[PDB]
């Protein structure tokens, strides 16, 4: 699936996460999440704070309270589709998926 994260003034990235792997994965993989923000999937931490795109939020897997936890966490724009890529799965209808980053991202 192909995958372009955005940043806080609009400049993107651009990966090509499949059906399983998380945005954070292959971002950490292209040096997207360059940060050492890692949980080990253990929602624990709030360097991987981000935005899907609301055409890739309700689609990928729309994760629940957890998400909305770390996610609550975070000290940015927050939004209805606020996202830690951590779980964002890249499907292959999703391939093109558009992630907002912010600016506060503690
Ligand atoms: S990788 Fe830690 S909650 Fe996102």
């Amino acid at each position: 699936s192909k995958v372009v994260y955005v940043s806080h003034d609009g400049t993107r990235r651009e990966l090509d996460v499949a059906d399983g792997v998380s945005l954070m994965q292959a971002a950490v993989s292209n040096g997207i999440y360059d940060i050492v923000g890692d949980c080990g999937g253990s929602a624990s931490c709030a360097t991987c704070h981000v935005y899907v795109n609301e055409a890739f939020t309700d689609k990928v897997p729309a994760a629940n309270e957890r998400e909305i936890g770390m996610l609550e966490c975070v000290t940015a724009e927050l939004k209805p589709n606020s996202r830690l890529c951590c779980q964002i799965i890249m499907t292959p209808e999703l391939d093109g998926i558009v992630v907002d980053v912010p600016d506060r991202q503690w």
